[PDB]
């Protein structure tokens, strides 16, 4: 789809047999859930934002839908207020900025 | 132009006839720019995000040249890691995602 900015474009992903709302952020390297237990091991990461840093688990491999669209790849999960979409997954659902 | 995201998206960007890079951030909700003075009174205000809040300066009715388009808005100048055009201004350009 085409997604304007007048509010924050927010979509719902599929992780699992679970509906969620997430962000689509251009300005994130990164993935970042809220916090939610993910089986298998994980490892303990830093990630900074524009107040500082706070501290994640990565989990390499999870498979997201967004939108029907499938993406797999690593996800941080810590107490974010919002799950935020990064980079490394928009590149693989062919997502661009157009103006 | 379209934007791929395998790599930040960072434009050039002139304001205050001054040329700097930032990134197009769709996760963003304003525009904040590195430490710079700016023609103007100014007012304090806090904005966050990851990591915590910062002490930004608001300059109102800014203009500001974002790949050959004019915007005029609201700018704040504080601390950031690095140079934002949040949402504010990315709907002046006429900017969308798409995929
Ligand atoms: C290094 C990196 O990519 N950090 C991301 C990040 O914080 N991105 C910021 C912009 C940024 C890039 C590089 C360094 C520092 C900051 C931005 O895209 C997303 N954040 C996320 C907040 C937004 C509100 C919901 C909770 C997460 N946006 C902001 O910090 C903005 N705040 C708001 C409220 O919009 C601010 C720039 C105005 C994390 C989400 C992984």
């Amino acid at each position: 789809p085409q997604i304007t900015l007048w509010q924050r474009p927010l979509v719902t992903i599929k992780i699992g047999g679970q509906l969620k709302e997430a962000l689509l952020d251009t300005g994130a390297d990164d993935t970042v859930l809220e916090e939610m237990s993910l089986p298998g091991r994980w490892k303990p990461k830093m990630i900074g934002g524009i107040g500082g840093f706070i501290k994640v688990r990565q989990y390499d491999q999870i498979l997201i839908e967004i939108c029907g669209h499938k993406a797999i790849g690593t996800v941080l999960v810590g107490p974010t207020p919002v799950n935020i979409i990064g980079r490394n997954l928009l590149t693989q659902i062919g997502c661009t900025l157009n103006f």
